[PDB]
């Protein structure tokens, strides 16, 4: 649900984000903060684009995963993009960590690079008391 900065921190550390992919939870915690205020059920809609944002990261549905009508659902994640809003984080990270799969890595919004672009994000995680 709408959480604060620190349990995002140890959300994404239970679910084994922290460190990932060359990443650190640092610069994911900094770009939850703009996308979704570390909130899980935060979900942003389209106009005739078929792709509805789902999760704490913001995830189309037309690229990442299936609400349930949408036909250009990609299913990259391969689950219910309605779990990413839910209060369950794993559809969320499980997501999360197929978007980052890419060659793209953690830039595929462009928040990150406008707030987090190489910035340092360590004090977004750094002092939280895990």
């Amino acid at each position: 649900k709408v959480f604060e900065r620190c349990e995002l921190a140890r959300t994404l550390k239970r679910l084994g984000m922290d460190g990932y992919r060359g990443i650190s939870l640092a610069n994911w915690m900094c770009l939850a903060k703009w996308e979704s205020g570390y909130n899980t059920r935060a979900t942003n809609y389209n106009a005739g684009d078929r792709s509805t944002d789902y999760g704490i990261f913001q995830i189309n549905s037309r690229y990442w995963c299936n609400d349930g009508k949408t036909p250009g659902a990609v299913n990259a994640c391969h689950l219910s993009c309605s779990a990413l809003l839910q209060d369950n984080i794993a559809d969320a990270v499980a997501c999360a960590k197929r978007v980052v799969r890419d060659p793209q890595g953690i830039r595929a919004w462009v928040a990150w690079r406008n707030r987090c672009q190489n910035r340092d994000v360590r004090q977004y995680v750094q002092g939280c008391g895990v």
